[PDB]
């Protein structure tokens, strides 16, 4: 599934992401745009580390989810394939676990590169009155 920006914003809002970990809904949506281009089937086989990144939030196979091709801490207690389907509730629950760790949203390198310290005041302007 490929979300529209505003579709994703409203989904994330409904799952209590606005201000989650201190980060605005715009920040959460921005991370998704630059990590996966809003595509739930996004997949990066060789990360800079060596691990693989899965789904809308590009969750890695070393710390967060498990596939059976490398060792994983599997901190989200989830098969990596479940981050490639259309429904993102489990992706969201995992991203909530990820942000509470010491880097916060800087865990996501594409968020750091494209969204961090940027003015997102108009980023979700089309999604609300
Ligand atoms: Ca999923």
């Amino acid at each position: 599934k490929v979300f529209s920006k505003c579709e994703l914003a409203h989904k994330l809002k409904a799952q209590e992401m606005d201000g989650f970990g201190g980060y605005s809904l715009a920040n959460w949506v921005c991370m998704a745009e630059y990590e996966s281009n809003f595509n739930t089937r996004a997949f990066n086989g060789k990360n800079a580390n060596g691990s693989y990144d899965y789904g809308l939030f590009q969750l890695n196979s070393k710390w967060w989810c498990k596939d059976n091709k490398r060792s994983s801490s599997n901190a989200c207690n989830i098969m990596c394939s479940k981050l490639l389907d259309d429904n993102i509730d489990d992706d969201i629950s995992c991203a909530k676990r990820v942000v509470r760790d010491p880097k916060g949203m800087s865990a996501w390198k594409a968020w750091v590169k494209h969204c961090k310290d940027k003015d997102l005041s108009e980023y979700l302007a089309s999604c609300n009155l």
